């Protein structure tokens, strides 16, 4: 967006003046938005010098007259041209402007306007201006942020030492990353991306997403009324061991629950039994294994399995030692067909496998999964957006780096999901997640298609739960995905 | 409370006059706050000589002039002086006092007035006072006492040969050990606790506290919203055996439906399918056994498997014969983790190990198990807040004395639960508060936060119960903890 | 009221603190009660010197620990011994008392309880009481009285230099005559009278009461079902002149909506014929004037009416002039049948009528009409009810002296009312009220009877009225009596 608003004064010719009247004006009509009527509210109004505080200078000029109060505390240096091009308007049009933040002033005013840094913020906050936000934030007022609360970077979300913590933040053109990547997310509270009049195409041109409502719409297959089971594809699910008996279960119904025709689960006898105890309308091969784990014995017996389907998942509860290793690695190299890859199959994966696949294949990790495929530690690849477009480029996969904000990424597209909540943080969520990509995928939508559409949809499947979300249970969770279908539609 | 009155005369220097007047007064309000418009009600006021029957005489003084009728039955032999001021006032503004109760006389009165005997009573009602007793029990007027009902002990709760059935209780400054304990929470009938002027200091220095929604409301774990299973908690349950294949199941979902992120069990091979075919985001670890039963045999399978949780369980289902008494003691010696002990495990306990274990325990005997645990009959322990106390300070552990009322206590702190139904008084429910203990200390409460926390909770589930609360089961009781939970919140 | 406490402490041995102690816990009661829970408040408690300042002493340190913040300003110089005592019990609780009123302090609280003076004032308020009264009152904040506004006479509703402007005004035993005269009446906000401990007898002692709901309808006559207009009474109404030809028609409704069963109006001719073309039920007598008024030469006319009716009302549009004078009081002075006297007819009232009457007379004046009558300044009888009464009793009649509290007399009895609205300060309305008395005079209620039930339904009606109150218009009047007395049943 530096970019946006650069070729829109000088490829466009839009005045730097007009874009920042309609950034201070929109934050106004966002307040009051959210307060009702800002007649009776006194209103604390901090900015700093660059272009965050100009649009600040704008918001203190718009209320004077029409609020009970306004005062600017400028906390800066020297003022960018716009900054002070707006300061001059302030104080012309009878504008109050003082320049020393004095702790007790937070007791006269209702809402703080935090217009000090917006995308402009570099380096950690230190010394006084740290001082004045910790303040900000244990003073229980109202408070709303222009662009970002200060203290985030905005390119990765991260507290730069302190940050404002918003109410309500309004930002312009398009959310930044930092809006959405915690722990940015959170400290943003409300937001809303106010259109200040780039061009469409501009904001268009923007190459990571949110994932919204309407994309999932539109992205959601059909359903031709004169169709057979083979219409809406055919999954298999290569799961579970003596250890880990449930998992095969959560990711098969979690194919059907999307629309899936057919879903078959290769789990170890009699391991195999539990799934059609509980939804006989699975398909559970029993396979015959050793010790409880798939190896290499049952390579010839998984591939002929797949010969009939259209996509195959393969991880959640395999175990991980050395001849479920050797199994996983030679059936992918030799699979072909689209491959969804989580938990236990992650685990032991060989990442030149991948490589060397003409099939293509979604990857379902966590952080700790990231990590260990990647050799890094979990701080290095969490909410590392630029790794997993380099890992889905490099090794010609999908890529689902999930947390609460999960990211999809194909190395050219990356998409980010916000629907969830913390009942997800819990066993069994992820087993879900594998099925519904796979039915997806099995149903016809591109392995990013139906990554993105199936991200969405669990994370909203939660938080239609009723009761507290945290007693939300993965079996609790496949009863809600119609449900979320319904809404979605 | 006794010391809370005096401080209050002695030290506060309240005239001890104003605070009979303001208990009196509260009766009063109380009265009009269940009956509606005291107007046309006629009231039997029965005062004994001792500052509740002074208590008595406030009352049917703040009665005259305003009701259809007051009289006072005056049954003692002397007089405390604050009850003699009191008499000699209620005489003063025109009331009518008898010194002899006629059986007749509850026919010709809408409300009785029980002011007979308060926390002063010592020793077995015998005498006029026991018939007296028993004819306003078998009259099926309207009871309201006065502090206590006439005849519980109010340290303990129990009945001194007779007691009266009350269907309001008026009690000032806090609750008696009597209105918390049954039989006496039976014979309370509906409570109310007035403030009568005591300094909050005072009565906020109480050891001993019953269990509120506002307690457990602050208590309540956090959920960060960027959070993932392992935020929440891993627990193993080592649990069941060949006879009782259930338990298990039940304390794993008890963990779940609490919020914890990982689950779990040990459970002998092939019941630990059992579990996962009911809930299958359960791990339910098969572990080979020579007889269905744990023996030491699985003691160093068990500590691999507790390497890496939080908190276990153990004891709901095990069995009770030697080689589990052998497994269950060198487990818990070697165990350094917080441990949940119940059920079978409590049945085979060796005490010595409590003392020489550097990590906590909670324990969660029903009074059965209590009695077996310290060698006493079950008369002896139940309802005995001073042995579970000096039990929990001697074994450095938090004791669950589980009953009607339940009581927490780690030999410093007590509380008292008054949550639940008879619904709870059947198979499972025990198992359920057992996984949810250990699921509370799994997400970071101590010992004692889980516990109180979990016990308040397991009860309102209980009576959030749609139906007969006679058909509670387990499962449904697992169903409605998310729904106890949002209703805290 | 003094002597009331005094008797209930000397005579019937109520300690003086027991006293006090229930009219502070009555006040945080009230305040409950009005705002609901107290704990989120901040109270700033104005104390004086006296027992009204005790009594906030009470209050205060009722509210220590329960509240967010209470802070005492203790304004005296020295203190009664009861208020001597529940300071000194405040500061044993941990109060804070402060001895100077820095007017910045308002800032920090939300509740301002006004305990400086209550009955004892005498004199008017100068110095630094008046400047604290004068803040308190620009402060805006929440004001809750002790016993009466600070600054009233509570014996004459008069305010002393300055006075509290009171939210809610909590009064002790009985409302004070200061609570119900104005300006008084206005300062008290919403009044709650408090039973703090008195003997109802002598409450009921009382010689001065309040018109209430429960005494009008006590008071209100029996319909009996065999009955025929004779029942309900004759009445006849001698109004109205060539000036005033809507007198008499709004006078003759006012008895037939008060349920009287005969109404006839003697009117000069052709006014008379203004009455039927409105209400054809009334009677409207055409009498033959020389000049449009009434004088001796109807004499004997307008006894022959009188012969066959109950009452008879004199007075309203008749005119003030020498042969209405002389007309006016031959008439009465002739008329052996109870008379209601309004209007002109009190203008050229001789009183040494009244005296030699043997029938009783009600009298309806205004505070004009009154000034004249005693020849007296308005300013000298307005709310003058010892005047009131000295004038009833001289003259053997009833007086309703009107005015926003109206006070009604025997010179034995005093009752005040409260009901009405101001848009009964408008023409017509006096005439209304006059024929109700008349009607309720002859369905047999007494002179006073008739009078307090009058004044209590003319105000009530007024406030029903669907509109703003300054539209209402006598005619709108008489159609919301009966209403009036539907909803007084
Ligand atoms: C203009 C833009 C290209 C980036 O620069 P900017 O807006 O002026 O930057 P900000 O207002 O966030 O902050 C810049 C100031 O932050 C402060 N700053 C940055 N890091 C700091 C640090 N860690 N410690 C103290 N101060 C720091 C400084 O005051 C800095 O200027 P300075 O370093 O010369 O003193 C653009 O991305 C932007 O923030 N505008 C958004 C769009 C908009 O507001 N709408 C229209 C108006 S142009
Ligand atoms: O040999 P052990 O007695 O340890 O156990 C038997 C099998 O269970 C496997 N195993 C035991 N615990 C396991 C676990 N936690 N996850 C995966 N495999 C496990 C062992 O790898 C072994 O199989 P393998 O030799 O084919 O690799
Ligand atoms: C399942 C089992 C291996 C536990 O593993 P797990 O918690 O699922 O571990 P994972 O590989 O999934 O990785 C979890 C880690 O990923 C990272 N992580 C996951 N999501 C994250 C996110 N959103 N943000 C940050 N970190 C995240 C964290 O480091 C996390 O560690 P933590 O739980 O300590 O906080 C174990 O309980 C079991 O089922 N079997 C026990 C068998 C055994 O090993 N011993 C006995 C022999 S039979
Ligand atoms: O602890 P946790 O709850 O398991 O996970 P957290 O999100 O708090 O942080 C874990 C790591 O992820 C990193 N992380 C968190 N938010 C991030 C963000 N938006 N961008 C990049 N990395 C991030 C942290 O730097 C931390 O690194 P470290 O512990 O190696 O220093
Ligand atoms: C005062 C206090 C310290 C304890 O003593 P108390 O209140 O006078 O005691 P009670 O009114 O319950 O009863 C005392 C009387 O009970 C009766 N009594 C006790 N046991 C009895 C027995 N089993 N058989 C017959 N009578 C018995 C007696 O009449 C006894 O006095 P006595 O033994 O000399 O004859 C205090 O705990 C209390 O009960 N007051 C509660 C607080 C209160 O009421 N608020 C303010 C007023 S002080
Ligand atoms: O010898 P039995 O034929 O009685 O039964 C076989 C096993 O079941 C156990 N057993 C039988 N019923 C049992 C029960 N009700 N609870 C616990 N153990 C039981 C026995 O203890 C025995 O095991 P052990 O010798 O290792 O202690
Ligand atoms: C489970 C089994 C042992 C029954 O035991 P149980 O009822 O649960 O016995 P507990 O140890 O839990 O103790 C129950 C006692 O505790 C006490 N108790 C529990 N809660 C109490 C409370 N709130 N208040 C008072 N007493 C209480 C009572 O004494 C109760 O006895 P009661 O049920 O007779 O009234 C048995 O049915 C079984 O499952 N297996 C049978 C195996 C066998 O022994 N024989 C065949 C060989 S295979
Ligand atoms: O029979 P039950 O229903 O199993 O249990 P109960 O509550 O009726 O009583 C069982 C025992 O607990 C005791 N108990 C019950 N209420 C008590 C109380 N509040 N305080 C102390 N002990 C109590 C009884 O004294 C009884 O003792 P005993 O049978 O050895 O004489
Ligand atoms: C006690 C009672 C007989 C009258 O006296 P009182 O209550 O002490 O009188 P108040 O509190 O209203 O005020 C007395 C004080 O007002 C102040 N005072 C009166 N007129 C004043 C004037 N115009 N200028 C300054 N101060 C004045 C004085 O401080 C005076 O005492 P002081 O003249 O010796 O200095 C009684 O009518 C009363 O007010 N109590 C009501 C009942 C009650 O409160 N319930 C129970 C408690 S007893
Ligand atoms: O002689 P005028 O021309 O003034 O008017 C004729 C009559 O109207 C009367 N009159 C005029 N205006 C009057 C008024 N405002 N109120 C009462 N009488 C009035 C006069 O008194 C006179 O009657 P009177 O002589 O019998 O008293
Ligand atoms: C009716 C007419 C005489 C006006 O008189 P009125 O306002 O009704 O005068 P009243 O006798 O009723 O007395 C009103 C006074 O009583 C007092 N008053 C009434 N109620 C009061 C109360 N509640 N509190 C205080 N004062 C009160 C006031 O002093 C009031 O005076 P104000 O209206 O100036 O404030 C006149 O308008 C008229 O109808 N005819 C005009 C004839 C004339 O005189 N001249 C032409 C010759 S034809
Ligand atoms: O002017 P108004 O609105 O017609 O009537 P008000 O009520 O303001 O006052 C009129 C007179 O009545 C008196 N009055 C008002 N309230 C009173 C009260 N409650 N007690 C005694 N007299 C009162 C005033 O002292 C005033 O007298 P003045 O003007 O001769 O000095
Ligand atoms: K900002
Ligand atoms: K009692
Ligand atoms: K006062």
């Amino acid at each position: 967006m530096k970019e946006i608003d650069e070729l829109t004064i000088k490829e466009y010719g839009v005045d730097s003046r007009i874009l920042m009247e309609r950034a201070g004006i929109s934050v106004v009509l966002a307040m009051e938005e959210e307060l009702g009527n800002l007649s009776d509210y006194r209103f604390l109004v901090l900015c700093g010098g660059g272009n965050n505080g100009g649009d600040g200078f704008v918001v203190a000029r718009n209320l004077l007259g029409v609020v009970k109060d306004v005062l600017v505390v400028f906390l800066g240096k020297k003022k960018t041209p716009d900054c002070e091009y707006n300061y001059g308007l302030y104080k012309k049009f009878g504008g109050k402007v003082v320049e020393q933040f004095e702790p007790s002033i937070l007791n006269e005013f209702d809402v703080v306007v935090d217009a000090i840094f917006g995308t402009g913020l570099r380096g950690e906050i230190t010394g006084e201006y740290a001082e004045i936000i910790n303040l900000v934030n244990k003073s229980g007022k109202v408070v709303v942020s222009v662009d970002v609360p200060s203290g985030i970077d905005s390119n990765t979300g991260k507290v730069l030492r302190t940050a404002v913590k918003a109410d309500l933040t309004v930002t312009f053109g398009v959310p930044k990353i930092g809006h959405i990547l915690f722990p940015g997310r959170d400290l943003t509270g409300k937001l809303k991306v106010a259109n200040i009049g780039h061009p469409v195409h501009l904001i268009n041109s923007i190459n990571r997403y949110v994932i919204t409502r309407e994309m999932v719409r539109s992205l959601l297959p059909e359903r031709p009324r004169d169709s057979h089971k083979g219409t809406y594809g055919k999954v298999l699910i290569i799961a579970g061991s003596r250890l880990y008996s449930g998992a095969p279960v959560l990711s098969g119904m979690g194919s059907l629950k999307v629309g899936t025709g057919l879903v078959k689960l290769a789990v170890p006898f009699p391991q195999n039994l539990i799934a059609t105890s509980r939804f006989p309308e699975l398909i559970s091969v029993p396979i015959d294994t050793e010790k409880g784990f798939f190896s290499l014995q049952n390579l010839q017996e998984c591939l002929e399995l797949s010969k009939d389907v259209d996509v195959v998942a393969i991880g959640p509860g395999l175990g991980n030692n050395e001849h479920v290793r050797e199994f996983v690695n030679e059936f992918l190299k030799t699979l072909e067909k689209p491959a969804v890859i989580d938990a236990d199959a992650i685990n032991v994966l060989d990442t030149s496998v991948l490589k060397e696949r003409k099939s293509p294949a979604v990857l379902t990790p966590h952080p700790g999964e990231m990590a260990r495929l990647v050799k890094k530690t979990v701080g290095d690849v969490k909410y590392n957006y630029e790794l997993a477009e380099e890992f889905a480029k490099e090794n010609d996969c999908v890529l689902v780096l999930k947390s609460a904000t999960t990211i999809v990424t194909d190395g050219e597209k990356t998409l980010f999901n916000i629907t969830g909540n913390t009942g997800l943080s819990k066993g069994g969520s992820g087993d879900v997640l594998t099925g519904m990509i796979a039915g997806f995928i099995a149903q016809g939508l591109s392995p990013l298609e139906a990554s993105t559409v199936s991200v969405y949809l669990h994370g909203f499947a939660a938080e239609l739960f009723e009761q507290d979300e945290r007693g939300l249970t993965a079996s609790e969770l496949l009863r809600l995905i119609p449900e979320a279908i319904r809404r979605l539609k």
